[PDB]
């Protein structure tokens, strides 16, 4: 009866870096986000989607068995065992209660998925840690052990039909190489990231995330990447980018389901991405990813490290999911336009609408 879901489960704060307390993916991201929906009075407008564990078969879906088979043994390991493991990847901590947690992050995202699919909830949010989206195949990276909206995208394929459309928006700060891996060859799942790149100095480090990577075979213009150079970017850029390049490619594959990959380490005041997104900027992006999939919009939490910024930045995404009218509202800076010329030259061979 409700029209928006929420996910949210204080199972997934348990993620903890036994060396670093105060390591910026702290578990009161989320919870500082769910006391903040409470405030603002959303979470009484909200269907409560309960969080579920996935199951194995359910990772197996993008990941190889040898990768869930390590993170699984995370469980049952001494610290100095598990301080040995975090340090064969890049950026990885790893407690006892990962393992639980990143099966928490991915099962929730599947329920509201499900909700979504089924008729019960028209769109949801999903305030999960760890994140997603760095997970690779065969890896973790980034603070990410499974890729949750990677996986998200195959559940709902799964539990309707294959060939299902679907989309996967990622505004973090940093480009999702796990999902742009995952879909590079896949012309079912559209993947579109707006990241900070600064040509590869930027993490995930890698030329991998610049505009020219456009899906390889059948993904060929399925991969969109906008990269940002020598910019402190904010609304004004994300606006445009959006008017520009994603929502007319966005609105030409036409999706089915909406998966927002929502990182809010690009709002102003995160130590991590130095950019200043203002949370009204995020309503605006939300609002307009609603013209799409009938509404169908899954609003899933990847990085933000400013605990004010990201509880603020979110509750707005999920009160335009609510069908809020948006808060109102800057000259656009100049490698901004010059990124998104780049990005609109890469893909005119594929999209029409450019
Ligand atoms: O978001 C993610 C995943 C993040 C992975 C990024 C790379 O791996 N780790 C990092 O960069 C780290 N950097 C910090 C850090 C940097 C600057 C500051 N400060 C600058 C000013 C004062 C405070 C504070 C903390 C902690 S770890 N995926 O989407
Ligand atoms: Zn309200
Ligand atoms: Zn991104
Ligand atoms: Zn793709
Ligand atoms: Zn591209
Ligand atoms: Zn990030």
């Amino acid at each position: 009866s409700p029209i928006t879901g929420l996910v949210y489960d204080q199972r997934m704060m348990l993620h903890h870096n036994m060396w670093d307390s105060h390591h910026p993916e702290l578990p009161q991201r989320i919870s500082r986000i769910f006391s903040r929906h409470e405030e603002l009075r959303l979470l009484s407008r909200c269907h409560r989607i309960p969080a579920r564990l996935a199951t194995e078969e359910e990772l197996a879906l993008c990941h190889s068995s040898k990768h869930i088979s390590i993170i699984k043994s995370s469980e049952h390991m001494k610290p100095r065992d598990l301080n040995r493991l975090g340090d064969e990847y890049n950026s990885i901590f790893i407690s006892n209660e990962s393992y639980t947690c990143a099966l928490l992050a991915a099962g929730s995202c599947f329920n509201s998925a499900q909700a979504i699919l089924t008729g019960q909830v028209r769109n949801a949010v999903a305030i999960v840690r760890p994140p997603g989206h760095h997970a690779e195949k065969d890896t973790a990276c980034g603070f990410c052990f499974f890729n949750t909206a990677a996986l998200t995208a195959r559940y709902a394929q799964s539990i309707t039909r294959e060939s299902l459309r679907v989309l996967i928006v990622d505004w973090d700060v940093h480009h999702g190489n796990g999902t742009q891996h995952i879909f590079e060859e896949d012309d079912s799942v559209l993947y579109i990231s707006l990241h900070r790149y600064e040509d590869g100095a930027f993490f995930p480090n890698s030329e991998d995330a610049n505009y020219d990577k456009v899906g390889l075979g059948k993904g060929r213009g399925y991969n969109v990447n906008i990269p940002w150079n020598g910019g402190k970017m904010g609304d004004p850029e994300y606006m445009a980018a959006f008017h520009h390049l994603v929502m007319p490619i966005a609105r030409e594959f036409a999706p089915e389901l909406v998966l927002v990959s929502a990182g809010f380490d690009a709002a102003r005041g995160d130590p991590l991405g130095g950019f200043q997104v203002t949370p009204e900027g995020y309503a605006h992006l939300t609002h307009q990813l609603m013209s799409l999939a009938a509404g169908r919009v899954l609003i899933i939490l990847e990085g933000g490290y400013n605990l004010t910024s990201i509880s603020e930045s979110m509750s707005m995404c999920t009160s335009m999911l609510l069908g809020d009218s948006p808060p109102s509202l800057t000259p656009l800076k100049t490698s901004a336009t010059v990124s998104i010329n780049n990005v609109l030259r890469a893909h005119a061979p594929f999209w029409s609408s450019l």
